[PDB]
């Protein structure tokens, strides 16, 4: 769905707790990219490092977006990891 305006936002997990919450359109290629992009030849799976998602929301708007980044900037992991599971938890958007 990704890769089309809107603000994608995503929030990256590892083995080592680090949550990366980038908003962005194509993160396909812009992920992609920053692995092949350091240093590297050919690896796909990529075991070193794991990349998990826990989270995952666009924004439309961008007060909605600057004010994710805001609170996702005062929050924690924690805070975060609820902040959102309280929503995913749920689900009520768009028509009713």
């Amino acid at each position: 769905m990704e890769n089309k305006k809107s603000h994608y936002f995503y929030v990256l997990l590892c083995q080592d707790g680090s949550f990366y919450g980038g908003y962005t359109t194509e993160p396909e290629r812009r992920l992609t990219e920053h692995n092949s992009g350091t240093g590297a030849k050919y690896t796909r799976l990529a075991k070193r490092r794991p990349v998990i998602m826990i989270h995952t929301e666009k924004f439309e708007t961008r007060s909605e977006a600057t004010k994710a980044e805001a609170a996702f900037k005062k929050l924690t992991r924690k805070q975060k990891e609820q902040y959102l599971k309280t929503f995913h938890l749920e689900h009520h958007h768009h028509h009713h």
